[PDB]
Order: structure tokens, then C-alpha cells, then sequence
């Protein structure tokens, strides 16, 4: 078995993350089924995502 971990959501050409003032924790992506953290960070170079709690690698 496994457990839910924390990590920055995968960046998408259609799904982007906004500043902290525009990003809130909880759950915004019903498809992600994860737990939003609220803190946003530049996942890639020309892309940025928000922190969320989901099934990540180890």
C-alpha cells in the first residue's frame, strides 16, 4: 500500500497556478482529488504550479 504525499501539481499548457493572493489551499482541482496547499511555485521555467497533496513518487 501507499500514502498521500505533498508536492507541486504537474504543470499543464491549460492548467496554470497564480500568485499566493490567487492561490488557496483545500481543493480546487476535483480531478486531482488532492489537498491544495496554497503556496505557488515555478514548477518549470516558463510554467508555474501550486503545491498540493496527492500521490507522488518516492
Amino acid at each position: 500500500m501507499q500514502t498521500q504525499s505533498t508536492c507541486p501539481e504537474i504543470p499543464d499548457k491549460t492548467s496554470i497556478c497564480n500568485s499566493d493572493a490567487d492561490c488557496t489551499p483545500g481543493s480546487v482541482d476535483t480531478h486531482s482529488s488532492g489537498v491544495a496547499t496554497g503556496r505557488c511555485v515555478p514548477f518549470n521555467e516558463s510554467v508555474k504550479t501550486c503545491e498540493v497533496a496527492a500521490w507522488c513518487p518516492v
